[PDB]
């Protein structure tokens, strides 16, 4: 019950990966030792792209030194025993272990490895390393780990780079779409463009014409609204001012509230330590304005443009700490700087990672103030193959106060997949609603309800789409065209479109 | 597949069917029929029945006919079924694939397998999502059995709209909004009249450009009228309750007037179905209806008479600004909001899990946050060890930091399992530093900088260790949430999960 026999083998030289902290990188590789409960063991895992993640400076992990990640390999054969759960009692009970002593300890001994080890030689664990990821992490009893040869995968602190630029520069190569940034080459542009424009003539200008003294936040969004204005006029900042045209993300006036709320929370003490600086700035909003990230994309993802963003927010901080702030420098162009570019690589690494688009799978989909989401993941899946029904649960509600649900729109294919017009219906805090649903074309069905639904604060739906199915065929990708459900809100001609994504599978 | 714990047998086994109009005399002559789950349908609800009661024609705004309750003589088996696939059903209790499964239920081997010795069988299902009615299918022939007497006939009590329907099913709830809404409509007609003779109003119908215009000024027009019409002292009560809350102000009574003139056409206005299904896809109407952060603040007849009188005047000021017709404002306009206001107070007096509770989302500063799981919300008590519990957060658009978590604590009890709580975003996992606040209460700060927004989502991994099997009692505890922060605005955006205690089952 407890062991998944597909994530369980017998492997020889099975290998893993362990992510090591500064000043430890070359002790380590003399074999793994346990320092001077249930769980306590050596942790390691099977992608070394998160082992690389374990590997910073434990006494500054916001922004000290990345050690590095090195490769451990068991000689002979190795049981990898995978858990379907992280309850130590649970695996105890369920295996006919003794519940007294620790579950690693008995990992560890013979009469387990016989019990579970298939004549390998050892035991390690298996487990889900985290939502959202396919990794595992592999505990390995501390005594058994004595076996274990150790050779280097990377030293980051070697690489010799600033900041934790190798540490991200390594991460990237996983999807090596993918933000793959030289670092070295930001940095430098950055420096260039802060002193190339402090030394222009309409910015020395309006720095001439700057209050320089503590000010209301009025006057200061205002002027530094102004500042932004004629900053993006240089031509060190042109394809900038192109890129920050439109979207109104990256206006002038969210560059000033971002360089204010800097200048708020940033005092001596702070801006003279580089990991109090980046735990100050992590907690504010709006850097979305700065990084150019809006609606699911990184937008400013080209060295020169990341650059000028860096190099046009350094300004502005530099000239809203007289405005509002305790602050007597300098800041601006050093801890600032480096703290930014951490929190950068931070969320480029985000988006680099693979994971589920909101509506799909049961990621929500925001907007317009609804939230809406897949009751669970084989609710998003229209299965085929095969004659006959399938239900599927979408949740609705909304932020605030009551927004309509004017219908739904449904993929239909003729003679593979049909809307059960009397199974399929809408139940709003568990009152249920019957739906008038009607072909819009061969491919699309639209369902209303046929008493009016409003969600919000303390009010939900359910929305409850049945399908049936005419033929056994299966479908083909050729035969539909859209890949969502498109639940309707309220009308502004047209309606906010709440989208559901499904995908199309076999038993 | 049979849900034996939801399984009885019963003597004189009733139920309740919701009866639309016309049908309330006839059908109380015998169950007649007029393909796996053909039958009679009914629920152990006689509110649930009465939301089938409205003309099949105008189920928006039509008349409701009555509920009546069924009752079967000497013993009835009520099969209950944890799923609604007839062929999962038929596979897994060993019967005809080809025959349909309530021709199956209606015949004798059937009732000697199942009925337990009972007459006949009624199967049982879930009546909905977030309801806890079952909704009971029955043979058409066996149905013949059933005896019809008249639980409520709408029609008979006389009454206009939906009225009697929506105060019938405000009984469930006995906090109840329970108005009268005939008082309602008699003050509603009072004070349109009342308002359209006033003295600086019917000078602020003088100064209307009566003509198409601009929107942008049709709402500068409008949001004037409404500065003029709260002065009015038939409307002093909703000046006061309006004036701070910015949902209910008049920029927003005037937005709301402006869609309302702009979708009725003249084919619309003289229909009261086609008003109602077109006033109801609108945006605002809470504006009207004074309802915002999850409570009906209008729960009052004065009061809401109020808002709808001054909402039907500044409708009728606004259609011949940016309007196509003659009436209506104070007619269907009426008729139609009136109706849309009893739909959402019945939704707000169903009981309903809120936001953070069960796996409902908590929705604030463009983050949502919920329990991944109904057990997640539960922290089990009553044993030594260890409870894991998975929160979901992500955000609407631009990314947004997670600053930390407030998590509870029991000296003694309850404590945060430092090495097993975590966080991890798209994947990448990132350790906490746990330091208590006081004995109550620790603070878990993410040792990585984590943001969520659009296309980046998060799951934070709670876990509680516990050294006493002795209980938790409601004493010992004082937030029942857990407290996620966002940015820093000097304060964090609070996100709640709200949780509850429970001993082990």
């Amino acid at each position: 019950d407890v062991v998944d026999s597909s994530k369980s083998f017998v492997m020889e030289n099975f290998s893993s990966y362990h992510g090591t902290k500064p000043g430890y990188v070359d002790s380590i590789q003399k074999g793994i030792q346990k320092p001077k409960d249930d769980w306590e063991g050596f942790y390691s895992t099977d992608n070394k792209y998160d082992a690389a993640g374990y590997s910073v400076d434990n006494e500054n992990p916001l922004s000290g030194k990345a050690g590095g990640v090195v490769k451990v390999t068991y000689p002979g054969l190795t049981k990898v025993l995978a858990l379907k759960v992280d309850n130590a009692e649970t695996i105890k009970k369920e295996l006919g272990l003794s519940l007294t002593e620790p579950l690693m300890e008995q990992v560890g001994t013979e009469e387990f490895i016989k019990r579970f080890g298939d004549g390998a030689s050892r035991v390690v664990l298996s487990l889900p390393f985290a939502e959202g990821s396919s990794s595992v992490k592999y505990i390995n009893n501390w005594e058994q780990a004595k076996a274990l040869s150790v050779e280097l995968e990377i030293n980051f602190e070697t690489r010799g780079k600033r900041g934790q630029d190798a540490m991200y520069e390594y991460m990237a190569q996983a999807c090596a779409s993918c933000i793959n940034l030289d670092w070295d080459v930001i940095r430098d542009k950055t420096k260039t463009k802060i002193e190339s424009l402090k030394e222009h003539g309409p910015i020395k200008n309006k720095m001439s014409e700057s209050p320089n003294k503590t000010v209301s936040e009025e006057k200061a969004k205002q002027y530094l609204e102004e500042f932004h204005q004629t900053a993006l006029e240089h031509p060190e900042l042109s394809e900038l001012k192109t890129v920050t045209g439109t979207n109104p993300v990256f206006a002038g006036a969210n560059y000033a509230a971002w360089a204010v709320n800097v200048a708020q929370v940033i005092d001596s003490e702070t801006a003279d330590n580089l990991e109090k600086t980046t735990a100050a700035l992590s907690i504010l909003p709006g850097i979305g304005s700065v990084m150019g990230i809006a609606d699911g994309a990184v937008h400013h993802n080209t060295e020169e443009i990341v650059a000028q963003s860096i190099a046009l927010s350094s300004l502005m901080v530099a000239q809203a700490i007289p405005l509002v702030g305790e602050l007597v420098d300098g800041f601006a162009a050093y801890n600032f700087v480096e703290s930014i570019i951490n929190l950068f690589q931070v969320v480029h690494n985000s988006y680099n990672r693979p994971a589920y688009s909101p509506g799909h799978k049961t990621q929500p989909f925001l907007h317009d103030g609804y939230a809406v989401s897949w009751n669970t993941v084989e609710d998003s899946i229209i299965r085929t193959g095969f004659q006959g029904e399938s239900g599927h649960d979408i949740k609705i509600t909304a932020e605030n106060t009551p927004l309509p649900i004017a219908g739904v729109l449904l993929p239909t294919i003729p003679g593979k997949l049909d809307v059960n017009k009397s199974k399929t219906h809408i139940s709003v805090n568990g009152r249920k609603i019957r739906m008038r649903c009607r072909a819009i074309d061969g491919d699309v069905t639209f369902c209303r309800p046929k008493s009016p639904v409003y969600v919000g604060n303390g009010v939900h739906a359910n929305l409850h789409v049945a399908f049936h199915r005419s033929s056994s065929e299966k479908i083909h990708s050729n035969e539909i065209s859209s890949d969502s459900i498109g639940v309707l809100g309220y009308q502004k001609k047209v309606n906010s479109k709440l989208s559901l994504f499904f995908e199309i599978k076999s038993m």
